[PDB]
């Protein structure tokens, strides 16, 4: 009921790996309608990362059954049925996301840093949406996806340096969008070296409470980048 | 809806890891009282490990922060009334599973081999119970998981050769039952070193069909043999240490 007892209680279900019980802990924290805590934020996205990652990669699976049938009509109307049924799920889940950032989350966040997280994760809900989307539908959801993540790309440019964990975690996820809703390669590969440079270049800007998670992200976007450019199986390299 | 509707349902389910709709499609199964295949009780068994295994793993997780708060009387009662909302989730789940055994798998099990992995479930079900009873209504329940591996057992004993998996995974669960349930060291080290003696001296009576399954839980026998008799030695071995 009190704010406090809610975030208590969220924490615990984080430790027993109940998500649903997480997020709506957090859920409800949020339409009280305070600005959020750092930690506070990081509970609501670590809760719904869960609870969509569960249908994201169910919704994988089943999608990958559906195509692997030919032959199979009542099989593959099964598979069908139920990749639908988890689409429903999936976008229920987003919708509940961004229904929470455009009317508590976005309007409050007074600082640039948290404006950001919540644009970059605007960004990432309409992405899984776009991820499931078809047709006419599709253009809208990927548009409202790039916006989300182009306004917290400009914001963060002016406001944060270039280590920013939170700057860097929206370049990885922006240079996927890039990658597989945009279906350019080459912007996606831009975007992910340009961080990674970037960031390099500056690590004296790096403090003791952020180094681990944004030298951990750099790690991520040039995997992308040797993914993505087929880079890779080299001769072992000695000292060059 | 047709019974290979259902099993296709739930292999997809498994596929996904949506053991909730795995164990709705084979209870749906079971309910209709028709004798269960090789794959379908290893469905109806897999679904409802991962539903119950949820609940456990929680309950102890949160168990743990309920006494580790000796202080804190707010705390105190979160972590304790979540405790009983997860232990109440718990008990549901094994309630539903020992019906489902009582009223159509036990009694329908036609052959020694499903008779005892029947009994072995029911005394798996009764011991997670056993794991959250508390008071006056726990030696009841812990009775029963005993009763029901002793059955097991003695079908087991005289109907199966020592190198069955159903035999030998019966062995390792009853002996997990007298270490955790009954504080029982000595006899779950006797039960485990037996099943797993039986079996090294019976070989022959491997098939190729399951082999692999059974020198698995014999080396699982004999690693809760080694945890339980303090660990392995210092000192490696050579040829007649």
């Amino acid at each position: 009921m009190d704010k406090n007892e809610l975030v208590q209680k969220a924490k615990l279900a984080e430790q027993a790996e109940r998500y649903d019980d997480m997020a709506a802990c957090m859920k409800s924290v949020t339409e009280q309608g305070a600005e959020l805590s750092n930690e506070e934020r990081n509970l609501l996205s670590v809760a719904y990362k869960n609870v969509v990652g569960a249908r994201r990669s169910a919704w994988r699976v089943v999608s990958s059954i559906e195509q692997k049938t030919e032959g199979a009509a009542a099989a593959q109307q099964m598979a069908r049925e139920y990749r639908e049924k988890i689409e429903t799920e999936l976008r229920d889940i987003c919708n509940d996301v961004l229904s929470l950032l455009e009317k508590f989350l976005i309007p409050n966040a007074s600082q640039a840093e948290s404006k950001v997280f919540y644009l970059k994760m605007k960004g990432d809900y309409y992405r899984y949406l776009a991820e499931v989307a078809a047709g006419d539908d599709k253009k809208g959801i990927v548009d409202q996806s790039q916006q989300a993540y182009q306004e917290a790309f400009e914001i963060s440019a002016a406001a944060m340096q270039p280590t920013h964990p939170i700057r860097l975690g929206l370049a990885l996820n922006f240079s996927v969008f890039y990658y597989e809703i945009l279906n350019s390669p080459e912007k996606a590969c831009s975007l992910a070296k340009t961080a990674f440079d970037e960031a390099i270049a500056e690590l004296d800007t790096l403090s003791e409470e952020s180094y681990k998670d944004s030298t951990l992200i750099m790690q991520l976007l040039r995997d992308n980048l040797t993914l993505w450019t087929g880079g890779g199986g080299q001769r072992r390299c000695s000292l060059a």
